Order: structure tokens, then sequence, then C-alpha cells
């Protein structure tokens, strides 16, 4: 068992682990909590749901099953220490590092790594970095490869639903036949979504900047992608 | 005529400028600042030999010639905004970006580009980032390949003479072929140097940290490679 800021991993064998979403929500390094009754269930639902539509689409995920409400059954695997990040508009950490005003449309998107080390703050690295840390260039540029295909199936998916893919953020394994695999969530939580017409946020900016109703805006969110509301 | 922090750049016609190197020294985003007489011709004399002996190799550079003391002649060039850095020992920031101690030695050299933005203080950038500012791919390329190929020259060359190149920092312009060409200044003010012995600061480090007598080291380093006493 392992309790992580947002979510729980229970072993199950040696080939699987419980992904249990949690309610508690954390920003700037842990600075800001908070807890928002449901926005596990949801978060684990529309996991469910990007996890899926990936693997129509030839995305080796990690996704096994669900087991009831807030936790997935998921593949176990040897855990890459990146978080992958790709960004199709200019928001957050982008604005400091190009000279681009927030909703900045990007020529072609960006991929930035950054390494997981909570003592470091989480560093952003390039590929010499990652080959230092036991990571090939073959396997940098998998990732990557998987990360842009991941970024044009939720793009078009979610345009084709009024929903603007800001950006998001991602995370791999590799299972035992040395397989690059997607893993973590895809959720409102490590996910850019700006409605197409207002260009306002239902993602966590909502809890980031307060900027309204958090539960609110990732039911909306639920509601765009799933035609229907959520029972919980 | 342009005045920054260390050096003058004063046009002579359309394709030269003068290259000045001031006695000036800054740190810290300029927040650290001192003057050591005599650090202008140093830095000046030693960049001449450095840019020789890379030309002898292959590489091109901006270097033409000397204009008397602290003066280089050199070609002007329209200038990448990047600061592009090589490291085979960790010292640094890359402690900040790798846990990994002051000395460490590197399986291989790091190659990390450093988008040149004062507003930004400089921050850290990607290949991705690098496109986005008009920087394409293959430039990128070639521009990591020569840094690469520059690494290897002086640390071979330093390491016959009792020093280690920790690391340092290249910039680079295109020419009116649209060639890309070494710039700017390659002096104890750019690198990490460490006698191979002692493992001492040979470089600005020791006004970075209070480490003795600047002008001191760069004599020591000027008389390690030339094998003469400064002239001054
Ligand atoms: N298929 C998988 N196999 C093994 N580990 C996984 C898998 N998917 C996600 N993980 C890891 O399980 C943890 C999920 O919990 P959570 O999101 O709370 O992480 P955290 O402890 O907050 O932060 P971190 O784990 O990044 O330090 C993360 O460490 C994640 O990398
Ligand atoms: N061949 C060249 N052609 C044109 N510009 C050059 C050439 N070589 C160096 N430069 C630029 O000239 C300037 C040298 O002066 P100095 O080292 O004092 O820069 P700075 O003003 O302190 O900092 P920066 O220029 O990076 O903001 C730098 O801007 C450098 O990039
Ligand atoms: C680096 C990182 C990004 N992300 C997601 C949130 C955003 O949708 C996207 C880019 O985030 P970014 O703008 O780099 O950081 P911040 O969240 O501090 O503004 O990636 C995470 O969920 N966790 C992370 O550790
Ligand atoms: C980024 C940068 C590096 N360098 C040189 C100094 C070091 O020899 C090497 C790596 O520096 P680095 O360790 O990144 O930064 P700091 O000088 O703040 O410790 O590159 C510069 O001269 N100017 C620069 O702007």
């Amino acid at each position: 068992v392992y309790e992580g800021k947002a979510k729980k991993m229970i072993p199950i064998d040696d080939d699987k682990l419980i992904m249990e979403f949690k309610d508690d929500a954390t920003a700037f390094d842990g600075t800001k909590k908070a807890r928002f009754k449901g926005k596990g269930w949801l978060n684990a639902q529309l996991s469910v749901i990007f996890f899926k539509l990936l693997e129509e689409h030839g995305i080796k995920t990690h996704f096994i099953g669900v087991a009831g409400g807030n936790r997935l059954i998921v593949e176990k695997l040897d855990m890459y220490p990146l978080e992958v990040v790709v960004r199709n508009v200019v928001a957050g950490s982008l604005k400091k590092r190009l000279p681009l005003p927030e909703g900045y449309e990007l020529p072609e998107p960006i991929v930035e790594l950054y390494y997981k080390n909570d003592e470091l703050h989480d560093p952003m690295i390039n590929y010499y970095h990652a080959k230092v840390l036991g990571i090939s260039l073959d396997e940098i540029k998998k990732i990557e490869e998987i990360a842009l295909k991941v970024n044009e199936i939720l793009k078009d998916y979610l345009a084709k639903k009024g929903i603007i893919l800001v950006d998001f953020k991602l995370e791999f394994g590799k299972d035992k036949n040395g397989d690059i695999v997607l893993a973590d969530e895809i959720s409102p939580d490590t996910c850019r979504f700006w409605d197409a017409k207002t260009k306002r946020s239902l993602d966590k900016d909502v809890f980031r900047f307060d900027k309204g109703d958090l539960i609110e805006a990732y039911k909306e969110i639920y509601e765009r992608i799933t035609g229907e509301k959520p029972e919980f």
C-alpha cells in the first residue's frame, strides 16, 4: 500500500495494482491543500474514459479494469522517473520560459521532461540528463512519440466536444516485455481544459487560482464528454 | 557601440566588430560586482589561444584578429539567443538538477541550452522551445555537434596541461553563408577549470564563492597554458 498526494496504490498479486483516486487536491509544491467531495470519483471515471479511447487508438496503457467507484485495476510497471508534459497553448510555467502570453497558440506542440524528484522539486531536464539517469535516447524518443500521439487523439476528441486541450502531463513505465506503457492518470488534475467559446478553465487551475467551483468545473467536463450527469 | 557586463562590442564596417574585454566581473544575475585589474587582458589572450586551437581543429569561429591588448577583431554574426553549456563534471547549477555531488564524473558529457533573455533570467530550454523561438532541429543538432567537438578538443588539450575542464558555456551565430559560427568568448569567466592534482578552481568560481584571488587564479591558468608569465 502506498498513499500518495491524490491517489492510493494497493498491490494485488505481482502483475497488478489498485489505483484509488482520493478527494484530496494539492498545489504549489503541496503548500495549498483542500478536499473536494466527489473529486476522486470524477478523476477515476475520466481516466477510464481517456485510457479506453487511447487503447482504441492503439496506445498501450496500464489500464486493466475498474474496481468499483474510485478504484482502477492497473498493470504494475517499472516506472520512469519522469513527468512528460505536452503543451498546445501557452499557460502555467511555460510563461516563465517563453515571453509569450497566456492563450498564445503554439505553432507546434512542446514536449517537456521533468525529473520526478521531491528533494529537487521536479526540475525540467533534457535528453542528456535522462541518459545520466539511465534512460536511453531510444527510450526518450519512443516516450515523446507516444506523448505526441496521445496529444493528437485527446486534442481531436476534445475539440469535437468544445474543449481546448491546453496542455497535460503523462507518466510512463516499462512492462515485463520491456515495452513502454502509459501509466498514472489522465484527469482535470493532470490536464488543462478550456471551454472553446469562453476560454475558461475546466480543470485544476480553478483550485490553483481560485476561479470558482472545482467540483462544478470537473462535473462540467464529465458532462461535456459523457453526455450524462455525474451519478457518483 | 554596445557596452555589456564584461565586454564592449564596437562596429568597424559591416562585416566585423571589435570585442573589447573589460576588467569588470559580475555574478548571481549581476547582484555581485567587482573589478579586477588585468582580467580583461587575461580573458582576451585566453580567448585568442582557444579560438586559434579550435580553428586548427576545423572549428569555424568568429575570430579574425587582435587589435592590441584587450581587443579582438571578430566577424559580425546573426546571433542565436542561446547559451550552450557542456558539462563533464558535476558543478554549479547541475547540482540542483541531478542529485549528484560536486566533482561527480559524468558517464558522458551533458549539453544544456539556455535561452538568453534577461526578463526571464535565462531559463533552460529544450529543442521544442528552440523551434518556437525560430531555431530548427537541424540547427540545434549542428550547434550541439560543434559544442561536443569543442569539448573534446579543449578537454584533451587542457588535460595534457594538468587542467580538468569541468564545464563551459558557448555562444553561436550565423554568418552570411548561413553557416553556424562559434562566437563570444572562451575564458576562465565562461569555463570551469580545476587543477587535476588538487581539484581547486582556477576560474570565475574563485570570485563567485570567494575562494581566494581571482587574478592569481587566472594568471595561473595563463601560465599553465602558455608556459609564460603574464606580461600585460
Ligand atoms: N502502472 C503503474 N505502476 C506502478 N506505479 C504507478 C503506475 N501508475 C502510477 N504509478 C505511480 O503511483 C503513484 C500514484 O499516486 P500519486 O498520484 O498520489 O503520486 P504522489 O505520491 O502524489 O507523487 P509521486 O508518486 O509522483 O511522488 C505515483 O507515484 C505514480 O507514478
Ligand atoms: N561575433 C559576434 N557577432 C555579434 N555579436 C556577438 C559576437 N560575439 C559575441 N556577441 C555578443 O556581444 C555581446 C558581448 O558582450 P557581453 O559579454 O558583455 O554581453 P552582455 O551584454 O553582458 O550579456 P548579453 O549580451 O548576453 O545580454 C553579447 O551580447 C554576445 O552575445
Ligand atoms: C509538471 C507537472 C505538470 N502537470 C500538468 C498540469 C498542467 O496541465 C500541465 C503543465 O503544468 P505546468 O504549467 O508545467 O505547471 P503548473 O501546474 O505548476 O502550472 O501538466 C501535473 O499534473 N503534474 C506535474 O507534476
Ligand atoms: C548559463 C551560463 C553558464 N556559464 C558558464 C559558467 C560555467 O562554467 C558553466 C555552467 O554554469 P552553471 O553551473 O549552469 O551556472 P552558474 O555559473 O550560475 O554556476 O557555463 C556562463 O559563463 N554564462 C552563462 O550564462
